[PDB]
């Protein structure tokens, strides 16, 4: 079944009925987005090392063995972000400031260092410095980039020229060797006011573009503190690439937040689960009806400090995969986890946008208040050939399969 047999070190992951996991690798500084290139070989982003190749003994199932691992790309600046070409030779990984595109030898599994080109630049800010890549299927050569917050609260998130919060579609086919780095901002712009849209995926339904949300941390509402269980994670819906509908509108960050629990909230007026509703510290002149006729309200919200980190759909585009990294502003800790959300056959989740029960429960923490410290911390996903799901837990450095069993 498999050469070693690595073990967890805390309360191991509880799979729902019907699902199995193995861990398949250990050790790594910080795993983040991975993927398969042509050669069934594993990628690794690993923050603050670069990019890693984990060559996998398949006998099956969740039979999955790591026997080498190569370092294709050495640079400790890469934080989170990566895509690979649907030819398998282009490698794209990111920096806070650039996303940079290199040339992968399939033959050899190697990267020259000297073939490396800058494709997007000036994205550098703090506090969120994460730089989400997702080359679309349905569109090749569209490259999506997410960027969020220079702090929890960003008043240039209020600007759309300065970059922050947003996510932005570039035409890769269109970079000649001789020209340079399209600027962050001149892009195509997804959507703005996302404050850490962190998880961008793309559904093979209809080609939808959609993306996760970490919302504000220590809400206040009429002053009141109610960050507990508000202001709700979020699933935001971006329309479809090469056209305009639902796409480019401001998401709400840093005016506009979604509702979760709407017990004790003040002010609830008519609002639902799902709406969104003016911050404290909104604009001067914005109001809980300015968010709602200005602003473009999540499809899906998630339990407050969920924190999700990726989204991946099925073949079918039936089912999305999201990964809800863990809470680090509540008293008591939620996520640390892997759940789906169903989806219909027009593209959109099955549930309504006013749900709080969307998120089915795939892998999760068998006791929260022993979380983090003792539990993963799921960060990137990906699909196989065959359909077996991968994912990335960073603060433990470990690589895990998960499949129906
Ligand atoms: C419409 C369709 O083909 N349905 C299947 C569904 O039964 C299956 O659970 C999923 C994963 O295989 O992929 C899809
Ligand atoms: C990056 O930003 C600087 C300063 O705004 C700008 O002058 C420069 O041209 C930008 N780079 C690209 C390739 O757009
Ligand atoms: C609004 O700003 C105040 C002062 O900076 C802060 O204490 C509070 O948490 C903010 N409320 C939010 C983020 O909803
Ligand atoms: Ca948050
Ligand atoms: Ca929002």
């Amino acid at each position: 079944c498999t050469t070693n047999n690595l073990q967890v070190t805390y309360p191991a992951p509880v799979a729902a009925d019907g699902w199995e996991y193995r861990l398949i690798s250990t050790g790594l500084t910080a795993p983040r987005s991975i993927v398969f290139d042509s050669t069934g070989g594993l990628l690794v982003l690993d923050a603050g090392v670069g990019v890693r190749r984990l060559t996998l003994q398949d006998n099956g199932g969740t039979c999955l063995s790591v026997t080498a691992n190569a370092t294709l790309i050495a640079d400790t600046a890469l934080n989170h972000g990566l895509a690979i070409s649907a030819d398998g030779g282009t490698i794209y990984a990111s920096t806070v400031n650039d996303v940079y595109a290199y040339t992968y030898n399939e033959q050899t599994n190697t990267v020259d260092p000297t073939t490396r080109r800058t494709v997007v630049t000036n994205m550098t800010n703090t506090d969120h410095v994460t730089r989400t890549l997702l080359l679309s299927s349905r569109l090749p050569n569209e490259l999506l980039v997410s960027r969020g917050s220079a702090a929890n609260e960003d008043p240039q998130a209020r600007n759309v020229t300065s970059g922050h919060s947003q996510i932005r579609a570039y035409d890769i086919s269109t970079l000649a060797a001789t020209d340079p780095p399209f600027d962050f901002v001149a892009g195509t712009l997804i959507g703005w006011g996302l404050r850490d849209s962190v998880g961008v995926g793309e559904n093979p339904t209809n080609g939808g573009i959609w993306s996760v949300e970490n919302s504000v941390d220590d809400l206040t509402r009429e002053g009141v503190d109610v960050h507990q269980d508000n202001p709700g994670e979020e699933l935001n819906f971006h329309g479809i690439l090469g056209n305009t509908a639902n796409q480019g509108g401001n998401y709400g960050y840093p005016d506009c937040y979604a509702l979760w629990s709407t017990a004790g909230f003040p002010d609830l007026g008519a609002l639902e689960v799902g709406d969104q509703f003016a911050s404290d510290n909104a604009t001067a002149g914005v109001t809980d009806a300015t968010c709602n006729t200005n602003f473009v309200d999540p499809r899906l919200v998630f339990q407050a400090h969920v924190s999700p980190l990726d989204i991946k759909f099925n073949t079918n585009g039936t089912t999305a995969y999201i990964t809800f990294h863990g809470s680090t502003d509540r008293t008591t800790p939620v996520g640390y986890s892997i759940v789906s959300v169903a989806f219909g056959l027009n593209g959109q989740p099955t549930s309504p946008m006013d749900s709080t029960t969307a998120a089915n429960n795939i892998l999760t923490s068998p006791d929260l208040t022993q979380c983090p410290d003792d539990c993963f911390t799921p960060v990137g996903l990906t699909f196989d050939t065959i359909g077996r799901l991968f994912f990335s837990s960073d603060s433990t450095g470990e690589i895990f399969v998960l499949q129906q069993s």
